[PDB]
Parts: C-alpha cells; sequence; structure tokens
C-alpha cells in the first residue's frame, strides 16, 4: 500500500509506482576512489551553521528527521560544486541491523554502519516545493558513520529517541547544534544524483565527505530500537532503511582532494 524496505515493498518494487527508479541519475552509487577525478577547480565547502535553529524531531516511518527553521538564511551551505545559497531544512540517518551495513553510498564497495544526510534546498527557488522541480534544487551533505568511540554531539539525539519510538510521534527539539556532527576535514566527492527514497526525484547535488565520524555501539544500538509501525500496530524494528547502490550510467565523480 505504501513503500518500505521489507520483502514485499522494498527498493526492488519502487519502480512500479515511481518509474524514475530506473532513471539515469539515481542515488546512491558506489564511489570507486581510483576512478574519481581530482578537479582542482572545485572550491572549498563553506558550512555556516552558527545561527542554526532546530525545532523538532519526528519518526515518519522509514527514519527519524530533525527539522530546522528555514524561513531565513540561518544555517547555510555554499561553495564546493555549488552555485548559490542552500538552506538547511532537515537531517536524518540510514542504518542497518548489523555494523557492517547501513550506509547508502559505498566506498570501493565498502559499506559503513550508518550514513547521515544533511538536507538543503536552493534558495533562489523560494520554497522546497519549487526546488524539487529543478536539476539543482537540492544539495545533500553525506557523512559516513563508523563504529568506535562515542560521538558527544550525537548523544542528545540518542536520549530523545525513546519519546518518538513509533510512527507519527514527534518531540520538541530545540537548541541543537549540528556542527557537533561534522568530521575534522571537509574533503569530499561530488556527483549529480537523486533522493534515495520515493519520490526519488533527480534534483540533487551530492556531496559525500571522505572522513567518517565515529559513534559507539550503544549509540547505534539505540537507533535500532525504533519502530517502523505506529502505536498499537504490530511491532517491526526500524533497521536496514537503506537503498542499494545504483548504476553510475553517464556520470563522473569528482574529488576535491588528491
Ligand atoms: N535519503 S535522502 O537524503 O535522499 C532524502 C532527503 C529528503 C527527502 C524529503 O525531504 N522528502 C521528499 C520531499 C519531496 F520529494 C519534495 C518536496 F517538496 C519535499 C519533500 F520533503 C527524502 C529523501
Ligand atoms: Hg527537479
Ligand atoms: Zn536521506
Amino acid at each position: 500500500h505504501h513503500w518500505g524496505y521489507g520483502k514485499h515493498n522494498g527498493p526492488e518494487h519502487w519502480h512500479k509506482d515511481f518509474p524514475i527508479a530506473k532513471g539515469e541519475r539515481q542515488s546512491p552509487v558506489d564511489i570507486d576512489t581510483h576512478t574519481a577525478k581530482y578537479d582542482p577547480s572545485l572550491k572549498p565547502l563553506s558550512v555556516s551553521y552558527d545561527q542554526a535553529t532546530s525545532l523538532r524531531i519526528l519518526n515518519n516511518g522509514h527514519a527519524f528527521n530533525v527539522e530546522f527553521d528555514d524561513s531565513q538564511d540561518k544555517a547555510v551551505l555554499k561553495g564546493g560544486p555549488l552555485d548559490g545559497t542552500y538552506r538547511l531544512i532537515q537531517f536524518h540517518f540510514h542504518w542497518g541491523s548489523l555494523d557492517g551495513q547501513g550506509s547508502e553510498h559505498t566506498v570501493d564497495k565498502k559499506k559503513y554502519a550508518a550514513e547521515l544526510h544533511l538536507v538543503h534546498w536552493n534558495t533562489k527557488y523560494g520554497d522546497v516545493g519549487k526546488a524539487v522541480q529543478q536539476p539543482d534544487g537540492l544539495a545533500v551533505l553525506g557523512i559516513f558513520l563508523k563504529v568506535g568511540s562515542a560521538k558527544p554531539g550525537l548523544q542528545k539525539v540518542v536520549d530523545v529517541l525513546d519519546s518518538i519510538k513509533t510512527k507519527g510521534k514527534s518531540a520538541d527539539f530545540t537548541n541543537f547544534d549540528p556542527r557537533g556532527l561534522l568530521p575534522e576535514s571537509l574533503d569530499y566527492w561530488t556527483y549529480p544524483g537523486s533522493l534515495t527514497t520515493p519520490p526519488l526525484l533527480e534534483c540533487v547535488t551530492w556531496i559525500v565527505l571522505k572522513e567518517p565520524i565515529s559513534v559507539s555501539s550503544e549509540q547505534v544500538l539505540k537507533f535500532r530500537k525504533l519502530n517502523f509501525n505506529g502505536e498499537g500496530e504490530p511491532e517491526e524494528l526500524m533497521v536496514d532503511n537503506w537503498r542499494p547502490a545504483q548504476p553510475l550510467k553517464n556520470r563522473q565523480i569528482k574529488a576535491s582532494f588528491k
């Protein structure tokens, strides 16, 4: 009745309702480090999350989203392969039921334990709704999570999950600083792609960071305790909410580093 990640309505079935699933610029993709083109004309990333204002957190089935106030240029992304100012609207993760799987993008076929998506939209379009009808409407900052040491900045997110356990639940979530989720370096790979969940619109410039951030087993264990189902429905654990890699077709992955 509605897409999911299970046997009967998983990624393999999405093309039936969303023909674009078999498009030419789909995501995620595998990043073959040896074929990425070092492009020295790529500018450095400019992350400006100092005036960032988180509002809430919700479980929408599929995953959990932390939402931000995007009525003003408070938190922005610019530079890199981007032209123009992009506003932060929300961030979420994709993870697996085991540590050796969970990320959407892979590196030389290697899958990480999870992947953080920081979703931005092109301000020249006025609102997110218009941005999705354009080839350069969205920009998603992708960050890989590896299991190791605890990540301080992630803990406030972890302590609130118990209140949004099932589909539809939301909790007030103010004063969260996203800068606590960034690795030391901002070296990246970039390529034109799409949303990794229906509608799968091909309106995204992907910026995947090279350096992953570390998170502890307990931190990740808590993501795994969330629920796909709403309250009162039978219980299905929210794990493995990732789409497998898609064909690169006629695309080239550039690297901002040598
Ligand atoms: N895993 S991922 O980073 O690729 C991803 C990021 C954002 C969204 C999303 O905002 N919902 C769809 C959506 C849309 F398709 C059009 C619109 F105007 C608003 C939306 F919210 C979906 C997937
Ligand atoms: Hg578009
Ligand atoms: Zn996403």
